């Protein structure tokens, strides 16, 4: 399987998650959040070591609303976008929907209201890994490759401009 190897190559140094809990699930949700934060911070460390430190994320106190920034490099210029998402009640079986609000209306690969539209292979990939994947994997397998198509396309089309700073 090409798909299985490609997935492993991208995610095999990201800590795997374990707990089946979503936002309503009390002590089990607190445990799931420990897994999410340990997986995210190891992914960030790996990214820094790879010269690919490409996002920051924070949450509200209960871990149900996430927001931060991602960065994308094209022809050596660095572009920054704000990102946000909510945690679905049926997480982690259901995947969260990342939004990049500044690009609302600017990419055909997006829904009304700024949510990115991933390819049809992402959902079954998430589904077959539940509950091992978390927010680090959503970033690595979902937003990362979305940016790698859409940002170059929108720069070429003259939709995205770099601000002289």
């Amino acid at each position: 399987s090409m798909a299985d190897e490609a997935t492993r190559r991208v995610v095999s140094e990201i800590p795997v998650l374990k707990t089946n809990a979503g936002p309503r699930d009390r002590e089990l949700w607190v445990q799931r959040l420990k897994e999410e934060y340990q997986s995210l911070i190891r992914y960030v460390e790996n990214n820094k070591n790879a010269d690919n430190d490409w996002f920051r994320l924070e949450s509200n106190k209960e871990g149900t609303r996430w927001f931060g920034k991602c960065w994308y490099i094209h022809d050596l210029l660095k572009y920054e976008f704000d990102i946000e998402f909510d945690i679905p009640i049926t997480y982690p079986t259901t995947a969260p929907e990342i939004a990049v609000p500044e690009l609302d209306g600017k990419s055909a690969k997006m829904y009304r209201g700024g949510k990115i539209c991933l390819t049809d292979h992402f959902k079954p990939l998430w589904a077959r890994n539940v509950p091992k994947f978390g927010l680090a994997h959503l970033m690595a397998l979902g937003l990362g490759p979305w940016l790698a198509v859409e940002i170059p396309d929108l720069i070429q089309k003259g939709v995205i401009h770099h601000k002289e700073k």
